[PDB]
């Protein structure tokens, strides 16, 4: 029998009982339903696919208080295009409009007539280059016309053959050096290299590139504004050259942050509209990004702002091609569900916000009973040679390449740690889908011991943590409402910070749903028991 709780501060909760208390930093407080669970915090039902909406729905009134519109298929998102009360993400025929999906060129924008008139994947009420084959259907510059047909296809309102940075907006056109690759587009916008030689893949070019980066957050030192701390997320507030994490008045106004109160607002005076400790500009949004701090997935931090996945960079693994199928990636739920659709060669979407200490939970699912490979996250991500990688396969299973090395792969989760000596390539490859270590390739950091893979269309929801100052990693697997696996502390330096991303590797129709990042450099206690209980 459980009992009520009080909350953080002391005040008797009034929580569901499946709802935790929870205080902002501004000492006010709310409830959230726990893992398995859905609603306000007062109110909670059980979520079955922990995507956030509730099995049955509920009496209060916000979005997460009515039925999921799909109870056991994870779409955050909610999607539901034809309105008719089933979830795009399990009706027969999302737009309704009589050809079912697997028939329909155009699953969303209803069209019988299906035309189509170049005969790429997409039909013609929804391709964005009528008469141009476009599967991947790329718009850069957001405006209708694809990129295949985009005469302009960055918007800058210079022409393409005209612009010395085609697909990266520039109207200044500046290039720096003359190699005829602009500066807003030159991986080396200080030393001409026309030719673009970046042999390690690492987005410095040859003519740039040290390969020396002491602190081990992913920057060049010739190119990290903040060379001997680890700061992968580069903020520098003032825009004085040096970042914050080195920088004694991040914002300028004259106060060192060591004794400040808006220590990211210019405030010369330290006044207040009242005395509690916070200034002024900086209220209720100490980095001023104009998103309040209870909402800021970065409260200290301007540029980032909303757990966001919808940028991403996508690299791929094996670039000579197994398969010779690319991963395609989805997202939906506005950059907070990422969906993958191929039986692929290996590959990573990953998005472009950087990060020091960090919080990333997501619910992994697996929306179909064929095949049994791998997917995963990614953390911690600083070049294709460098990341941390969390991956799951269903079947224990040999690689059918016996080259370059018999990769061997057991079902259950493992943390990995990679730092290719190759990069993207057959070595990595095998690397990766065995589950072990591989000389100068990867180091498998931790693997649950229960040694079990993944159900078929079942919904797991991870917790990760990484403090890249402690070399702090640990990550937590939950089926249902239950903990089912934890990794502990597990400590590792070999990538001081980077950038949050998936991974999949041979494995269709996975749904990565109601993801969720944010800023967390306070340094979880059981660090400190870990180090003291070397006893
Ligand atoms: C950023 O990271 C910080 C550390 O990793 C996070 O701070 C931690 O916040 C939690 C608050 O939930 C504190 O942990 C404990 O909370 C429990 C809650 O009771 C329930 O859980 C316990 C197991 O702890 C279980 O036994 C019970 O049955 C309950 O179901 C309390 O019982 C404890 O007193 C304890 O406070 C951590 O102490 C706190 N650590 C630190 C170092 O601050 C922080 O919240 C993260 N911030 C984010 C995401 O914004
Ligand atoms: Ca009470
Ligand atoms: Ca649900
Ligand atoms: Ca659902
Ligand atoms: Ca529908
Ligand atoms: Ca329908
Ligand atoms: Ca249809
Ligand atoms: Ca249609
Ligand atoms: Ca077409
Ligand atoms: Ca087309
Ligand atoms: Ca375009
Ligand atoms: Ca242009
Ligand atoms: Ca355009
Ligand atoms: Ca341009
Ligand atoms: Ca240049
Ligand atoms: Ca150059
Ligand atoms: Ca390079
Ligand atoms: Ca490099
Ligand atoms: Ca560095
Ligand atoms: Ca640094
Ligand atoms: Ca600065
Ligand atoms: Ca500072
Ligand atoms: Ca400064
Ligand atoms: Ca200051
Ligand atoms: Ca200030
Ligand atoms: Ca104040
Ligand atoms: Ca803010
Ligand atoms: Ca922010
Ligand atoms: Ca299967
Ligand atoms: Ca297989
Ligand atoms: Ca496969």
């Amino acid at each position: 029998n459980s009992a009520q709780r009080f909350c953080p501060d002391g005040s008797p909760s009034e929580c569901h009982e499946h709802a935790d208390c929870v205080l902002e930093r501004d000492g006010s407080r709310s409830c959230v339903c726990a893992v398995g669970w859905a609603g306000n915090g007062i109110l909670c039902g059980r979520d079955t696919d922990l995507d956030g909406f509730p099995d049955e729905k509920l009496r209060c009134p916000e979005r997460q208080c009515r039925k999921d519109n799909c109870v056991t298929v994870p779409n955050s998102g909610q999607e539901d295009v034809d309105r008719d009360g089933i979830g795009d993400a399990c009706d027969p025929d999302a737009d309704g409009d009589g050809v079912p999906n697997e028939k329909d060129n155009c699953p969303l924008v209803r069209n019988p007539d299906q035309r189509n008139t170049d005969e790429d994947k997409w039909g013609d009420a929804c391709d964005n280059c009528r008469s141009q084959k476009n599967d991947d259907q790329k718009d850069t510059d957001q405006d209708g016309r694809g990129d295949a047909c985009d005469d302009d296809i960055d918007g800058d309102r210079i022409r393409n053959q005209a612009d010395n940075c085609p697909r990266v907006p520039n109207s200044d056109q500046k290039d720096s050096d003359g190699d005829g690759i602009g500066d807003a587009c030159d991986n080396c916008p200080q030393k001409s290299n026309p030719d673009q030689a970046d042999v390690d893949h690492d987005f410095v070019g040859d003519a740039c590139d040290s390969d020396q980066d002491q602190d081990g957050d992913g920057h060049q030192d010739s190119r990290d504004n903040c060379p001997t701390v680890p700061n992968s997320a580069q903020e520098d507030s003032d825009h004085d050259g040096q970042g914050d994490a080195c920088d004694d008045d991040d914002d300028n106004d004259g106060v060192p942050d060591s004794r400040d109160n808006c220590r990211l607002v210019p405030n010369p005076g330290q006044e207040d509209a009242d005395r509690d400790g916070v200034g002024d500009v900086c209220q209720d949004d100490f980095d001023a990004d104009k998103v309040v701090d209870k909402i800021d997935v970065c409260p200290e931090n301007a540029e980032v702002t909303l757990t966001d996945f919808r940028a991403f960079q996508t690299v791929v693994l094996d670039p000579e091609g197994d398969a010779q199928i690319d991963p395609n990636w989805v997202v939906l739920n506005q950059g907070r569900e990422i969906v993958q659709t191929m039986n692929s060669d290996p590959g990573l979407a990953v998005g472009y916000t950087a990060f020091n200490g960090v919080d990333f939970e997501g619910t992994f699912h697996v929306n179909t009973v064929t095949d049994d490979d791998y997917a995963g996250f990614i953390f911690g991500y600083q070049d294709s040679s460098s990341f941390y990688v969390v991956m799951w396969k269903q079947m224990e299973q040999t690689y059918w390449q016996a080259n370059p090395f018999r990769a061997v792969a057991e079902p259950g989760i493992q943390l990995k740690a990679v730092k290719s000596s190759t990069g993207p390539g057959e070595q990595l490859r095998n690397a990766l889908w065995h589950t072990g270590d591989t000389e100068s390739q990867v180091r498998l950091l931790w693997k649950d011991p229960r040694n079990v893979g993944w159900k078929d269309k079942k919904s797991y929801r991870w917790f990760l943590q990484h403090r890249p100052q402690v070399g702090y990693i640990r990550v937590r697997f939950y089926e249902g409402p239950e903990l089912v696996a934890d990794s502990n502390v597990v400590l590792d330096t070999t990538m001081r910070g980077g950038r949050l991303g998936v991974f999949c590797f041979s494995q269709e129709n996975i749904i990565w749903a109601n993801l969720r990042y944010r800023c967390n450099d306070t340094i979880p206690e059981d660090y400190e028991t870990h180090q003291l209980r070397q006893a």
